[PDB]
């Protein structure tokens, strides 16, 4: 049936339903740190998450989304390479079956244990659905996770996962503050790319932070106890929900730092 991450419906199949899978600005990519070019004209990123309103967390059968109220300018991203204001609509993760894999972007071929995506849409296009139809419609902030010490501001997410074990379950998830997921530094690489899941629209400015956050072994362990299937189906653990690195082709990765 439909796309997933298994042997029969995984990334090497997606192009059949989604020919853009082999397009010119696909994500994720390997970030060759020696080839990315310092661009002294990029500004500092501006993450304004003080007023963020989270609503809900949901298992959509590929990952879990923590969803925000994006009907006003309450949590925005601006600056960096971005023109205009992008509102936070959701974040999710991609993670592995083992600590040695899980991230979508890689750094000099290094795979991290998981990668967080904070998904924002350009408010000149009025909603998320219109933004994805535009070459500068989305801005995703990518943050790598490595396993070491626990990240305290992730724990509230880890502790609700038992309640959304299977596809289609959701749970109320208000008053969660995503500034607790950020690393200290905001140095980044940026390039134009795509959703890394179907429909793989080429609508994203990717902003990937150099500095990983660390989470504990028990934290990422809880991610791996999720299910891709729906309740009362045979259990397929939700792991390795990451697309591998795609050809860079005709793109340059720019760095905010030297
Ligand atoms: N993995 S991703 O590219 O951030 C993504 C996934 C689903 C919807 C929107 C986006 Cl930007
Ligand atoms: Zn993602």
């Amino acid at each position: 049936h439909h796309w997933g991450y298994g042997k029969h419906n995984g990334p090497e199949h997606w192009h059949k339903d989604f020919p853009i899978a082999k397009g010119e600005r696909q994500s994720p990519v390997d970030i060759d740190t020696h080839t990315a070019k310092y661009d002294p004209s990029l500004k500092p990123l501006s993450v304004s998450y003080d007023q963020a309103t989270s609503l809900r967390i949901l298992n959509n059968g590929h990952a879990f989304n923590v969803e925000f109220d994006d009907s006003q300018d309450k949590a925005v991203l601006k600056g960096g390479p971005l023109d205009g204001t992008y509102r936070l609509i959701q974040f999710h993760f991609h993670w592995g079956s083992l600590d040695g894999q899980g991230s979508e972007h890689t750094v000099d071929k290094k795979k991290y244990a998981a990668e967080l995506h904070l998904v924002h849409w350009n408010t000149k296009y009025g909603d998320f659905g219109k933004a994805v139809q535009q070459p500068d419609g989305l801005a995703v902030l990518g943050i790598f996770l490595k396993v070491g010490s626990a990240k305290p501001g992730l724990q509230k997410v880890v502790d609700v996962l038992d309640s959304i074990k299977t596809k289609g379950k959701s749970a109320d998830f208000t008053n969660f503050d995503p500034r607790g997921l950020l690393p200290e530094s905001l140095d980044y690489w940026t390039y134009p790319g795509s959703l890394t899941t179907p429909p793989l629209l080429e609508c994203v400015t990717w902003i990937v932070l150099k500095e990983p956050i660390s989470v504990s072994s028990e934290q990422v362990l809880k991610f791996r106890k999720l299910n891709f299937n729906g309740e009362g189906e045979p259990e397929e653990l939700m792991v390795d929900n990451w697309r591998p690195a795609q050809p860079l082709k005709n793109r340059q990765i720019k760095a905010s730092f030297k």
